């Protein structure tokens, strides 16, 4: 009896019928994935499995909490009817959202707008997209007249889409009539749901992101490129009133990220296009955040003051992802703090922090650190801790390609966790999985001494912690790293950290942080 999950997947009701009862354990059923022995399975479930449990709290105080909101995650062929059940989708239902009296976030941002042109996203650069969308006439004029504008790259789910954005019935409209603030359906009509029952709530767009980085260096050297994707701006605000702040998660100026063209000039140029973007005085765009890496040699090389000195009001941390499969060393992905010398866990949101705040002179109201709705693990892997209960995590894995995840291997995302790792309500591991703290850095990890499997994730104690940080030092606030990710848990646990009194209770978090 569970007042965070549920045992079985209570399915979704689409057209007056439900046809998905039982899924998320039908697919495991056909995958075999068993909790307690998988080390190298998808498990594909659902958020459906988890209960909706966020609080509100009063957030009129002076930092702010994010929602990055992936338009992918509502997807999930198991809804339709009883015949995909090898694979399936998150389900994540926008209205988990719709809280009574308050809002879970301030400010929530819609990921990804992609940019025409990108051919290292897409093998036509989005053209076909910029057709769909009524914004080029044929993908000959995209690419020839809108190189560098913005888009979303999605644009089912961004414009059209029913189901787990907020809309019950299929309706005649394609995308291109449905590409502006009213008429659409999608997860920008869901947002628009949101808008009208919360007038306080905020709407940011993120371009970019970590697969659609690859054509902003060539965009910020050139004016013409420039002014196409300022314009980019204009419309996409113009189309959608409702939205006043921009993300660009150019990921990164000045290095690699996923394999991107890059020059160390890209901070400064980036800096002519963010003067640019100001300069066109959109009416409804408040405030530009940026990206910044965790990795000081990465912020070294982003050119971090040009952008500051051209009134970015915001940087994203993007405080995650810190372990990375190659070396053949454990390391948490999302931890607070770490020893200086410590070659397992290598980044840590403080050391980050200190060089903006301390080398980099940025205004720590401006940054704003990440906390993460997923895991990043390790099959065949061994804790050498001495005293686990004690000291730093170290560790080592041998083959961890094909590592158990969700949706992509070496990736749990919140509901398996609540679901199969870790039973906060019991306050212990779930299925032969144990929790440990690690106290130098303030980071929970679970592992298995059955299957070998090691797990870094947040948890509760961990995101508290973050917004307790965040208050100390004075920053701007948190994001969560997906918000569709998490059933509230997490992000109760942030404003809980910022000393916010609650408003509305749904859930009572005290005994999930476990001391």
């Amino acid at each position: 009896k569970s007042n965070l999950i549920y045992d079985k997947d209570p399915g979704y009701v689409w057209d007056n019928k439900n046809e998905c009862e039982g899924a998320a354990e039908e697919t495991y059923q056909e995958l075999n994935y068993e909790p307690s022995i998988s080390a190298d399975k998808l498990t594909w479930t659902p958020t459906r499995l988890a209960k909706t449990v966020f609080n509100t709290y009063e957030d009129d105080d002076d930092f702010n909490v994010l929602c990055y909101f992936t338009d992918w995650s509502q997807y999930d062929p198991r809804i339709i009817n009883k015949e995909i059940r090898d694979t399936g989708g998150r389900s994540a239902d926008i209205l988990r959202l719709n809280t009574p009296d308050g809002r879970p976030f301030k400010r929530l941002i819609y990921s990804f707008g992609g940019l025409i042109g990108d051919k290292k996203y897409s093998a036509d650069g989005n053209a076909s997209i910029a057709v769909r969308l009524g914004v080029a006439t044929d993908p000959d004029d995209a690419i020839a007249n809108h190189k560098g504008k913005t888009i979303p790259v999605d644009p089912d789910g961004a414009v059209l889409a029913s189901i787990n954005c907020g809309f019950t019935k299929w309706e005649a409209g394609d995308a291109n009539e449905r590409y502006n603030q009213e008429k659409a359906k999608g997860l920008l009509g869901g947002f628009r749901l949101l808008h009208e029952a919360d007038k306080e709530l905020e709407f940011s767009l993120s371009i970019g992101g970590w697969s659609m980085s690859g054509l902003f260096s060539e965009i910020a050297k050139d004016e013409i490129l420039r002014t196409n994707f300022v314009e980019g701006i204009k419309d996409f605000f113009q189309r959608f009133p409702m939205f006043s702040h921009l993300d660009i998660d150019w990921e990164y100026p000045g290095s690699i990220g996923a394999g991107n063209p890059n020059s160390p000039d890209d901070g400064a140029n980036f800096a002519i296009l963010i003067q640019q973007i100001t300069d066109a005085k959109i009416s409804n765009l408040k405030g530009i955040s940026i990206a910044s890496s965790a990795d000081p040699a990465k912020i070294d090389a982003a050119n971090i003051p040009a952008l500051m000195d051209a009134g970015v009001t915001g940087i994203n941390l993007m405080t995650y992802d810190f372990f990375t499969l190659g070396d053949g060393k454990l390391s948490h992905h999302t931890n607070i703090y770490r020893d200086p010398s410590d070659v397992y866990s290598k980044y840590s949101i403080d050391d980050a922090v200190t060089h903006l705040i301390d080398e980099k002179k940025v205004d720590p109201k401006a940054i704003f650190i990440g906390y993460a709705g997923y895991t990043r693990n390790a099959k065949n892997a061994t804790i050498t801790t001495s005293i686990p209960s004690e000291e730093a995590l170290k560790g080592t894995y041998t083959d961890a390609n094909q590592t158990l995840g969700s949706f992509e291997y070496s990736v749990l995302e919140w509901t398996d966790i609540i679901c199969h790792y870790m039973d906060f309500e019991k306050g212990e591991g779930r299925n032969g999985y144990k929790l440990v703290h690690d106290k130098v850095a303030k980071a929970d990890y679970l592992y298995s001494e059955a299957t070998k499997v090691f797990i870094s994730l947040d948890t509760p104690r961990s995101v508290r912690d973050k917004g307790r940080y965040v208050k100390d030092k004075g920053l701007g606030g948190l994001f969560i790293w997906s918000g569709d990710q998490d059933n509230g848990i997490l992000t109760n646990a942030a404003h809980e950290g910022l000393k916010r009194r609650i408003k509305n209770k749904v859930i009572d978090m005290t005994p999930f942080y476990l001391d």
